[PDB]
């Protein structure tokens, strides 16, 4: 079992104006289990110039 | 088993204007378990010029 | 088992104007368990020039 993720960003100018993230990279060799059951009322709000 | 993540980011100018993150990188060789059940009212708010 | 995460950032100018993070890198050889169940009312707020 070979799993590969490759990502590039190349920029003159790059911007992100507000972001939110719950579970990011979770690699597991033998096994992975996720039990995602929040009472979620989370908000992301932004006003931007770019 | 062989799990690979590669990420390159290149910029002349780069800006992040507010961010929030709950669980980041969680590599487990034998096993991983995640039991994600918050009561979540989290906010991200931002005002920017870039 | 082989787990790899590789990340590069290269920048002339780089800025982050406000950020928040609960659980960062959690590497485990045999097993990893995360039981994320907070009553979370966290705010990330920022006002910025960049």
């Amino acid at each position: 079992v070979q799993i590969i993720n490759k990502k590039l960003d190349l920029s003159n100018v790059q911007s992100k104006c507000g972001s939110k993230d719950n579970i990011k990279h979770v690699p597991g060799g033998g096994s992975v289990q996720i039990v995602y059951k929040p009472v979620d009322l989370s908000k992301v709000t932004s006003k931007c110039g770019s």
